[PDB]
DNA sequence: CGCTAGTCGAC
DNA sequence: TCGACTAGCG
């Protein structure tokens, strides 16, 4: 989420074109790519129909990018963190709703209203990011699937070196810390990027520019893992932070009200939410596309106990891992649904 | 007036 | 999983 990231750090942000990573890596949250693909092809989809039209719309970008000479890391989502697994699920029951909105509308004579009702009832399945793993693999285009976020795992791919820059629009990869994040890319590879080094330049952040306080920020204006207290964004959460000093987040936390002249009670909901939230951004589960195995986000620091990071992931056995980031085994079933092998062929 | 939170339209 | 436009509203 993070509400109106981009624009509240506007002078951070530079635009560029795709050619300018030519030779290098990068990793791309395909999800973003999927879901505009499958608008052109909602009603086919939304009737059984059968459609691949997001298939081609995915490979459309990724043919732009080889053009440019570039090495594409097609990235997808596994499995749902807790944190919000029940306001995944909540969308499913919207989608079968909006999904009458849709035939309703037919039945009275307007058309293209109802086509509308469709794009607002799509579901992006595992099925279908599979056949766009599937034309992927076939053009030499390397795919991996995240345990659970993809947005975990591209943070990592770029914090390893192993991608230079991230393609996306969604604005968390900044909060996990991403380097280089390139947003609102289009077909020809006219993109705006955002560097990590380069947020110190924007005036209104002032002391939050380091990974740990800029963090902390996306947090409190809020996020996904937690939502922001009742009349706290941006700019509420930014002025809280650079006015206080003390590492010590959690008495920052109390007297936030404090710090703001506004005397909002903070639930003790909220101070354990937040520390959900962070340990989220901080250590949820990845994949190492190198040693194979299923690794968190970051080295756990001190003050942390692993075992009660359940919300983050759960860890599982690295040769089952290896099998779900391979795209081989479902997320749901948990069976082999693929026979693709990486060592050979 | 600056900020936050609401729904809305088009791609 | 987005921004845009607008409202009340501290
Ligand atoms: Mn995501
Ligand atoms: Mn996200």
């Amino acid at each position: 989420g993070i509400q109106g990231l981009l624009q509240f750090i506007k002078e951070a942000s530079e635009p560029i074109h795709v050619r300018k990573y030519k030779g290098q890596v990068v990793a791309v949250d395909t999800y973003c790519w999927l879901h505009k693909g499958a608008i052109a092809c909602a009603e086919k989809l939304a009737k059984g129909e059968p459609t691949d039209r997001y298939v081609g719309f995915c490979m459309k970008f990724v043919n732009m990018l080889l053009s440019h000479g570039i090495k594409p890391i097609l990235v997808f989502d596994g499995c749902t963190l807790p944190s919000k697994k029940e306001v995944e699920r909540s969308r499913r029951e919207r989608r079968q709703a909006n999904l009458l909105k849709g035939k309703q509308l037919l039945r009275e004579g307007k058309v293209s209203e109802a086509r509308e009702c469709f794009t607002r009832s799509i579901n992006i399945t595992h099925a279908m990011a599979h056949k766009v793993i599937k034309a992927a693999r076939s053009q030499g285009v390397d795919c991996l699937v995240a345990p659970y976020e993809a947005d975990a795992q591209l943070a990592y791919l770029n914090k390893a070196g192993i991608v230079q820059a991230i393609i996306t629009e969604d604005s968390d990869l900044l909060a996990f810390g991403c380097k280089k994040v390139i947003l609102k890319m289009d077909q020809f590879g006219n993109g705006l990027e955002i560097d990590q080094a380069r947020l110190g330049m924007c005036r209104q952040l002032g002391d939050v520019f380091t990974e740990e306080k800029f963090r902390y920020m996306c947090i409190l204006s809020g996020c996904d893992y937690l939502s922001s207290l009742r009349g706290i964004g941006l700019a509420k959460a930014c002025k809280v932070l650079r006015l206080a000093n003390n590492p010590d987040i959690v008495k920052v936390i109390k007297k936030i009200g404090h710090y703001l002249k506004m005397n909002i009670t903070v639930p003790e909901d909220y101070i354990n939410g937040f520390i959900r939230a962070n340990n989220t951004f901080l250590y949820q589960l990845v994949f190492d596309p190198i040693k194979r195995k299923l690794i968190p986000l970051n080295a756990y620091e001190d003050d942390v106990d692993p075992e009660t990071l359940s919300y983050a992931g759960q860890y599982v056995d690295d040769s089952i891992a290896l099998q779900i980031a391979l795209g081989n085994k479902d997320i749901n079933t948990f069976e082999q649904i693929d026979d693709y092998n990486p060592d050979t062929a």
